[PDB]
């Protein structure tokens, strides 16, 4: 299938500006040029133009409710339109809040989708469980069918319809979960693999297990939402919430590598790359670079090597 | 059970001063503040006042014999007293010599205890095997029942009584063993897991195996003696003998995590944090931080997250 | 058996000068001094004197064809001579091209040998598949029985006789394979373990597997050719083609440690240590030091420790 890159230069999901610069950074590092060189057809849709919503009064504790909700509706419309034409959507963030419009727009055309969430955090805090009014920590709360009506109506998200049930999402890389969020996953029985399970089983067993758990009897589309902070800070330092002890550069490449093998990758998010938080210019190139490597891996690049078929090299 | 932190700001176990500053460093980093927020009752016993022993002439090659012995007798009395009151002892070093009075004081109330020793070194050198007269490399020699009368009588340890047999200690993280020490563990048949065994089996298999080997038929109390240099120098650089190729931040957190699960942790040592050996102020914070992280892990903190029971978060 | 170190201060196999300084760097770091302290007899054969071949015109695209072939014929002669006298050969590079004269000279005395190649690269490019005319990326191509007559006759390699078949070589550490090389290994069915297989299986499973694959029914001599770049750049930075996401210091030590245990190590190469590519003097010592550690591991040094037999330490 072909591919369509969508830039989502948004940052209202948290106080730290800088993330709207993620897609620029990634593009300038040669993302699209490199994607063309694979067996995939690549089209660059460009960057979406977001606009501030006037007098965006905080809803209780939640900041920039309407801005985020508006941004996400617009994104969801773009995603689903591109999806309809039979293409694999690739979204560049931007903060985690853009996960909302991505999975919504995807599910409109594929209600039988499943989400694989690589991150150090669950981002499953509701407007009532949050200690921060930042929406980048609440995307999975606006998407679950079992959490519908468990928290009020935030101004801006009226268009949102819970598109997946807890029984459809797997978490890999958890190491900084809030009490409220950990409750919701214990209660709703969401399948996860925090760092402890990774140490216990190995990345191999992890992929081996997430797969059967989702594609066991019914094979379905895969939506991989990748938060750059899921890997260790020594690999991807330019992010808003670096947390020590994460997945290694090798583990991140393995996750995506297996995802390719299934051939069901239908959507993909590359969130939280904040080019401005690099303690040095080098820390920025390091982060950007692994994000680009992660994206090429999902689209065919293997570490054992690659070569075009129908071409005798000897 | 409740907890009692005991500081042992002692450094006569080696030439490099600075280790006596470990408990200060750790306290200032918020150790006790964070322990209180767990399901345990915490009491800060304060720092022990040690005094130099006048004209502490070197015993053959062993330096500061009496100062160390005295320090440890005093520590053993404070541990056993606190132990008696049904509490979990937590010792902050200080160099490894304080391992002596810690295990002695512990065993006085629990002669059926077992020692889990995380370290890159065995510290089983006797006054006759030692190339250095530093007692921080000999603590396990003063505690073994099979080594009793295998080396003379050092001035100051006449009070010491071999409290464990070689069949009761397991080592994890060995990568810098002297010929004499390796001979003793080979001959005495001490169960260990050097880095090669960890590479071979994985951390899960290591804990899976140290457990059954000790709590196989008879469950007993556990005393975790943690030397900070067991982890890799890129995690805990502020220590006296950093050795390349160690356990990772993730592996250290996994060891401690499984220890919690058994519910048998009865004593705990956090040795060798030397705040003065940080090449930069950042290498000090890093070390300090992981030692604090390791401590909280033993007392309930999990990576998957935590939450208080009897409190509906939804 | 005894050991003989042979320096191969050659660098015409690539543009980056500096590698010819590898053996010096390694000797100055005390390599031979530390080798003596093991259970092996050590003799330092010294450094080979190579000479430029006048008007060494490029063969099609292959640069310095005759210089490389000459150096390698001379090396092959020195290796086989040393091997004839019942000694384990140890070659210090130098660029990867020297792998040619080493395996050739070894096989002259042990046609039944097998090769374990630790590298991020396969170096199996032929004069026709190469995008560069550098001979450091083609050593395995001049050695395979299945590739004989599949590429023309390079001026200088007429003396070479394909000594091993694809069914005799195992690759560990691949993460940067060209299309033509990946074709040759898929076609010829060469056994390998790129980084993904290591992630999937663990180093233990890799060694457990490469061994039976070679020593299954017929045990035979082992020739370990070690490319310093097979480990991660954060361990061995001073090399010509660092590729991120490699084997760790712990994994490298484990490979070599298991090799010792079989007792079949008959030849060994330590290629690609370029002392002039260190961003700082510290990056050089780091690299040099791990190569030295890798060498000592192959000859008896274990992480659990060692001690001389027939010597009561108590
Ligand atoms: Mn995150
Ligand atoms: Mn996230
Ligand atoms: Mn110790
Ligand atoms: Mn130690
Ligand atoms: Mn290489
Ligand atoms: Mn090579």
């Amino acid at each position: 299938k072909p591919i369509e890159i969508i830039g989502a230069p948004f940052s209202k999901g948290q106080p730290r500006g800088g993330v709207e610069k993620g897609p620029a950074a990634l593009r300038k590092a040669g993302l699209v040029e490199k994607l063309k060189e694979t067996e995939y057809n690549v089209r660059d849709h460009g960057d979406l133009a977001f606009v501030d919503v006037p007098n965006d009064s905080p809803f209780q504790i939640v900041k920039n409710p309407r801005s985020v909700g508006k941004a996400n509706e617009q994104l969801a419309a773009v995603v689903a339109e591109t999806q309809k034409n039979g293409t694999i959507s690739v979204v560049l963030g931007g903060d985690n809040s853009m996960a909302i419009g991505s999975i919504s727009g995807h599910a409109r055309v594929h209600p039988d989708l499943c989400v694989i969430w690589v991150d150090a955090h669950t981002d499953i805090n509701t407007p009532l469980t949050t200690s921060s009014g930042n929406l980048h920590g609440q995307p999975v709360a606006f998407l679950l069918k079992e959490l519908k009506g468990k928290f009020p109506d935030v101004p801006g998200f009226s268009w949102v319809t819970p598109c997946i049930s807890a029984k459809d999402i797997v978490y890999i890389g958890l190491r900084d979960v809030d009490p409220g969020e950990h409750y919701i996953i214990k209660t709703l029985g969401i399948k996860y693999f925090s760092m402890t399970e990774v140490d216990k089983l190995g990345i191999g067993k992890v992929m081996e297990e997430t797969f059967s758990y989702l594609l066991g009897r019914k094979k379905r589309p895969i939506h991989l939402s990748f938060d750059v902070d899921g890997l260790d800070p020594v690999f991807t330092p330019a992010t808003g919430t670096p947390v020590v002890g994460g997945l290694s550069y090798r583990e991140g490449l393995y996750i995506t590598e297996e995802i390719y093998k299934t051939g069901l990758l239908s959507g993909l998010d590359i969130m939280e790359v904040n080019p401005t938080l690099g303690k040095t210019p080098e820390e920025v190139t390091r982060t950007v670079n692994t994000a680009v490597a992660l994206t090429l891996s999902c689209f065919g690049t293997k570490r054992e090597g690659n070569h075009k078929p129908e071409t005798d090299y000897l």
